[PDB]
């Protein structure tokens, strides 16, 4: 049986689980409705995103989803994270409560706007880039390293407002979960199991690419085996097609092979609002 947190703990009586979000990008989640989670309206049905246990877990998997909402409660909130909204520990099963993202992750959200009405504008894709570096800045500011920074697992909200996610969970090279996470690694992250906020600052470089690509996979048609060489040759992936000057050198100062030459997640947030401004 787990202690209870009083200020984070909501009754039974104000949930009713859903349909299930997805498969298991960020474990077994399911679509909830929350009644009084929104302050200013007592009444009023909140949707929200619950993540639990499978039904034949194990003691590990429980203290796991334990220190993920205990690590959510430290970092504290952030627009542009995914937020801890409560929990449900006593008397039943643990469900931890964290903001609905209607939109999904931002790779599909850009994949889907190619075309028709809803086509992103190039200060809309600036504006999820400036939105995702503010995240990455608060939480390198809680000294949180993501180690898994990506497009997936960036969500969008109702609002168009994006959200860090997988962020405070614990954490071979030539398997594939649908994608190649090796393609979003530092090469000090990849070949000497290095993590730093500067690591995170290459793979926001790569999330970058996969912004001005409307959601294309790093590195086309190139083998993994093959990535290994091309990274320790100096070799970088080409200009997205349509991308600005100024806005490929932010993605090229991020892939610097020295860690420290790369800009801080506060430079890029100033290098991003500046584009903004003019562009
Ligand atoms: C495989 C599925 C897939 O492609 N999906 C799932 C869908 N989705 N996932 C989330 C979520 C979440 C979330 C994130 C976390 N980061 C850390 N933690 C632990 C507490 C520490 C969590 C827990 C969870 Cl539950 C959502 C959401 N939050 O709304 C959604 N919404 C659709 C996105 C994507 C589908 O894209 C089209």
């Amino acid at each position: 049986e787990l202690p209870a947190d009083p200020k984070w703990e909501l009754s039974r009586a104000r949930l009713t689980l859903g349909k299930p979000l997805g498969e298991g990008c960020f474990g077994q989640v399911v679509m909830a409705e929350a009644i009084g989670i929104d302050k200013d309206r007592a009444a009023k049905p909140v949707t929200v995103a619950v993540k639990m246990l499978k039904d034949d877990a194990t003691d590990k998997d429980l203290s796991d989803l334990v220190s993920e909402m205990e690590m959510m409660k430290m970092i504290g909130k952030h627009k542009n994270i995914i937020n801890l909204l409560g929990a449900c520990t006593q008397g039943g099963p643990l469900y931890v409560l964290m903001e609905y993202a209607a939109k999904g992750n931002l790779r599909e959200f850009l994949r889907a706007r190619r075309s028709g009405e809803e086509q992103l504008t190039f200060k809309d894709l600036v504006s999820c880039a400036y939105q995702v570096a503010r995240g990455m800045e608060y939480l390198a500011s809680q000294k949180c390293i993501h180690r898994d920074l990506a497009a997936r697992n960036v969500l969008v909200t109702e609002d168009n407002v994006m959200k860090i996610a997988d962020f405070g969970l614990a954490r071979y090279k030539k398997t594939t979960n649908g994608r190649l996470p090796v393609k979003w690694m530092a090469p000090e992250a990849l070949f000497d199991r290095v993590y730093t906020h500067q690591s995170d600052v290459w793979s926001f470089g790569v999330l970058l690419w996969e912004i001005f690509t409307l959601g294309g996979s790093p590195y086309p048609g190139i083998p993994v085996e093959e990535l290994f060489k091309l990274l320790k040759e100096g070799h970088r992936m080409d200009k997205p097609a349509n991308c600005t000057h100024d806005l490929y050198m932010i993605m090229r100062e991020c892939w610097h092979a020295a860690p420290s030459q790369r800009p801080t997640f506060k430079q890029l947030v100033e290098d991003l609002d500046r584009v903004l401004t003019v562009t």
